[PDB]
């Protein structure tokens, strides 16, 4: 089941011609005027160079995926943005200062991720920042809207993320981040508990409560209306927890003694609705806790704000579990009536009579990541090509990041040494080995260090390299083999001592587990090779000089193995990395060093020579 609806008051989705058009305009320099076909196709094709895609002026299934994602508000072509010509701080010792901050994160948390994103830089370079709290800055970081003031309009949730100015005069190294965004630290909403045995630290999202998992604080379970979360997932275990901050429970230090915001308060020729940083230079928001500020002087700070709905209109209101939407029940945000997969959640018990929902928050975008990258706009670095590159455009989520070569090498490039970084692999260009290959929803997908390379068909040259972490953030630097589950059409990864399942990007609920879990033997810690078979439909996992098979139907191993790897196949080398049998013609080839070997289904004899980087990809 799933009927398509529309959600009252809900932002239209824009057409790819309507998507197209702004990118080329906003980051390619086709002006709205000179935009029509032969503009389109042309500029469509510099894009298309720029992110590697066939250079074509139609608009691709994959040249559309491409320009939806979020990404950084600078253009790709041109430094010709309002900075100085000369791209490079004639100073050593570079100035900041914080004008804005996000309601997303408490300031602590922002200041750090900021400072962590500046020595992104120094660490490569002589470049030292020092943060002032008053007058001009060389590089001044502020959180703004649509229109922030410098004539580069952002537009609101997702889309353009930041955007930062080159060193120069004014504006000159400024940077701003789209203040319609939810600033988590990469991995989801990140709330800075406020009092209890917690005080000091995070919510953990989810956290089970009760038979329910919570992924946004809740007062479910209090009477007085607070919220709150717990540091840890089992809180019945563990139970430690703090208040979630909210400038309508509670707010901080100011003379109110804790008390909750009012509103609207009147302050001298305006009613405020919400906490504002007027009257202030620190950047920190704050609002009369009684509503005449004036007349009685009663102020408290708001320097965090727990969200658990955004945009739809309930203007925030938290979700109701379990509300039935369509006649059914949902006890958890679901996608029914979206074709967007945006998840989202009644704020009644009753959408059916209510019509009142909300987005749940999602996983946001790291300030530090997002922070890095524009600095590299402030140091005078541009857009790199590169799919490994932080300066590249596009955002892509890393649980561990590490300067790639391309961005040390343009940062020292411009400045020193200091008082030597990751290189990205070309197919063609050299021959290398890959850590797993296989079909994946029927498109065939190389892996190797930080990237993969994809194509529906070997007779083609081999998209990519792009970052695999744009498709599964969760698995490691490398992976150690790869595979498609029959069942489910489900990915199944794995790397070190532990395996991964995902379905369409999502990752598998329970995972990773230990490899044990599939019923391998404790002793082995890895295993280098893996693919099924159309025939039988059973999976082998090669480790060393023995294999596995496993049983998708029946979720076990099969009668006692591990068999060898000679002994079960006539010419196969043991401690070979990869296997593929694409679905539809009956040929298995199993790949070793650069060069890999055939086979047909029926016979072990059925082989017939080749290589992998000439005969598997277009080179
Ligand atoms: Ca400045
Ligand atoms: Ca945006
Ligand atoms: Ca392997
Ligand atoms: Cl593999
Ligand atoms: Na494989
Ligand atoms: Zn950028
Ligand atoms: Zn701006």
């Amino acid at each position: 089941p799933s009927p398509i609806i529309k959600f009252p008051g809900d932002v239209a989705p824009k057409t790819d011609k309507e998507l197209a058009v702004q990118y080329l305009n906003t980051f390619y320099g086709c002006p709205k005027e000179s935009c029509n076909l032969f503009v389109l196709k042309d500029t469509l094709k510099k894009m298309q160079k720029f992110f590697g895609l066939p250079q074509t002026g139609d608009l691709d299934q994959n040249t559309i995926e491409t320009m939806r994602k979020p990404r950084c508000g600078n253009p790709d072509v041109a430094n010709y943005n309002f900075f100085p010509r000369k791209p490079k701080w004639d100073k050593n010792q570079i100035t900041y200062r914080i004008i804005g901050y996000t309601p997303d994160l408490d300031p602590e948390t922002v200041d750090d991720a900021f400072a962590r994103a500046f020595q992104v830089w120094s660490d490569v370079t002589p470049l030292r920042f020092s943060r002032i709290h008053d007058g001009e800055a060389d590089i001044m970081i502020n959180f703004g809207r649509w229109e922030h003031g410098d004539g580069y309009p952002f537009d609101g949730k997702d889309g353009l993320l930041a955007h930062a100015f080159a060193p120069g005069t004014g504006v000159g190294g400024d940077s701003h981040f789209d203040d319609d965004e939810l600033w988590t630290l990469g991995e989801g909403q990140v709330v800075r508990v406020k009092y209890g045995n917690a005080d000091g630290e995070y919510c953990k999202f989810p956290f089970l409560f009760n038979g329910k998992e919570y992924n946004s604080c809740t007062d479910t379970g209090r009477s007085d209306g607070f919220l709150w979360c717990s540091t840890t997932y089992n809180f019945e275990k563990d139970g430690k927890y703090g208040f979630c901050p909210h400038e309508a429970l509670f707010t901080m230090g100011g003379n109110a003694e804790g008390q909750p915001c009012k509103f609207p308060f009147r302050f001298q020729g305006t009613s405020y609705d919400s906490c504002t940083t007027e009257g202030r230079t620190d950047g920190y928001r704050w609002c009369g806790t009684t509503e005449d500020y004036d007349r009685d002087k009663k102020y408290g700070f708001c320097p965090e704000t727990a969200m658990s709905t955004v945009g739809g209109n309930s203007e925030g209101a938290p979700c109701v579990f379990p509300f039935t939407f369509l006649g059914n029940k949902y006890e958890s945000c679901t996608s029914a009536g979206r074709s967007d997969g945006k998840m989202w959640c009644a704020t009644t018990a009753n959408y059916d009579d209510d019509r009142k929902w909300g987005f749940c928050p999602d996983q946001g975008y790291s300030l530090f990541l997002v922070a890095a990258h524009a600095f590299g706009h402030a140091m005078g670095l541009e857009h790199s090509q590169d799919p490994g590159a932080l300066m590249a455009p596009i955002y892509t989520y890393t649980k561990n990041f590490r300067l790639s070569q391309d961005d040390i090498k343009g940062i020292q490039e411009l400045y020193g040494a200091s008082p030597l970084g990751p290189v990205t692999p070309e197919i063609c260009k050299q021959d290398i080995v890959f850590d797993g290959i296989a079909q994946i929803r029927g498109e065939i997908f190389f892996f190797k260090d930080r990237f993969i390379w994809r194509t529906v068909t070997p007779r083609d040259k081999p998209m990519g390299p792009l970052l695999v972490a744009t498709f599964w953030p969760e698995l490691p630097e490398k992976i150690d083999a790869v595979y498609e589950a029959p069942q489910e059409e489900k990915a199944v990864f794995f790397a070190g001592n532990e395996y991964w399942i995902y379905s369409a990007s999502t990752l598998e609920r329970g995972y990773p587990k230990p490899l044990t879990s599939l019923g391998l033997p404790p002793d082995v810690q890895r295993v280098d090779a893996a693919f099924n078979w159309s025939k039988n439909k059973k999976t082998y996992i090669f480790a060393g000089d023995k294999f596995w098979r496993y049983n998708e139907v029946k979720k076990k191993m099969d009668p006692g193995f591990p068999k060898l790897i000679a002994d079960a196949w006539n010419a196969i080398p043991d401690n070979l990395d990869a296997v593929v049998d694409l679905q539809g013609g009956g040929h298995s080839y199993f790949f070793k060093g650069a060069y890999y070997l055939k086979l047909e289904n029926q016979s072990l004899k059925s082989v017939k020579f080749g290589s992998i980087k000439s005969d598997w990809l277009g080179c």
